[PDB]
C-alpha cells in the first residue's frame, strides 16, 4: 500500500507535466530519497546516456529520477518483477510527462536481460541502474557482461550497497580490472551510513 499511497499523494497534489514537482511530492511525502537521487542526477548529466536499464521500478520514482535528464533520442528501459508495481510505474511516469521516454518491461531480471538484443532490438546499454534484487547484483551483472550488453563507458550504479551487504558484488567490480569504481556513503546527520551507492564503469575486455 505504501506505493499505492504515494502515487495517490502525487495525483493530488503534484502538477502534471512536472517531474520536479513529482518528485518533490514523493520526497515530502514520504520524509513525515534526495542523497541518491542527486547521485543518479550527477551520473546521468556526467556520462549523458542514451540508452538506460533499470532494474526495479517499484512506485517509479527513479525512473521519474532518471528520466527527466534524458534529451529527445535518449530513452530508459525499465524491469519490474511485480506487476501492481509497473502499474504505478507507468501512471506516476504519465503524470510527470515522461511516457514517451520510458519503456515498461514486466518480469525477472534474469528472463528479461537475456531475451533484450533478440526480442527487444538493444545494441548495448549505456547505464545500468541496479535496485532490484540484491542477491541479483553480480549474476545480473555478470549476464549483462556475457550477453554483450555493455561497452567501454557502460556506468553501473547499483543503489544499497552498504558493507557488510553485497560482499560478492563489489568483491567482484572492485576486484576486476574491468571496472573502474566510486562508493557513495549518506549519513544524513548521523555516524551510520543511511544509504550506500556504488558506481562501476565497464572497461571494456
Ligand atoms: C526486475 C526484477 N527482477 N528480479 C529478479 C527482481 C526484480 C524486481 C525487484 C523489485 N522490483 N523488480
Amino acid at each position: 500500500t505504501k506505493e499505492q499511497r504515494i502515487l495517490r499523494y502525487v495525483q493530488q497534489n503534484a502538477k502534471p507535466g512536472d517531474p520536479q514537482s513529482v518528485l518533490e511530492a514523493i520526497d515530502t511525502y514520504c520524509s513525515e530519497g534526495d542523497a541518491k537521487g542527486q547521485i543518479m542526477d550527477a551520473v546521468i548529466r556526467e556520462y549523458s546516456p542514451s540508452l538506460v536499464l533499470e532494474l526495479g521500478a517499484y512506485c517509479g520514482y527513479s525512473a521519474v529520477r532518471m528520466a527527466r535528464l534524458l534529451q529527445p533520442g535518449a530513452r530508459l528501459l525499465t524491469m519490474e518483477i511485480n506487476p501492481d508495481y509497473a502499474a504505478i510505474t507507468q501512471q506516476m511516469l504519465n503524470f510527470a510527462g515522461l511516457q514517451d521516454k520510458v519503456t515498461i518491461l514486466i518480469g525477472a531480471s534474469q528472463d528479461l536481460i537475456p531475451q533484450l538484443k533478440k526480442k527487444y532490438d538493444v545494441d548495448t546499454l549505456d547505464m545500468v541502474f541496479l535496485d532490484h534484487w540484491k542477491d541479483r547484483y553480480l549474476p545480473d551483472t555478470l549476464l549483462l557482461e556475457e550477453c554483450g550488453l555493455l561497452r567501454k563507458g557502460t556506468v553501473l550504479l547499483a543503489d544499497n550497497v552498504i558493507v557488510p551487504g553485497t560482499p560478492d558484488f563489489l568483491a567482484y567490480v572492485r576486484g576486476s580490472s574491468s571496472f573502474e569504481c566510486t562508493h557513495y556513503s549518506s549519513y544524513l546527520e548521523y555516524m551510520k551510513v543511511v544509504d550506500g551507492l556504488e558506481k562501476a564503469i565497464y572497461q571494456g575486455p
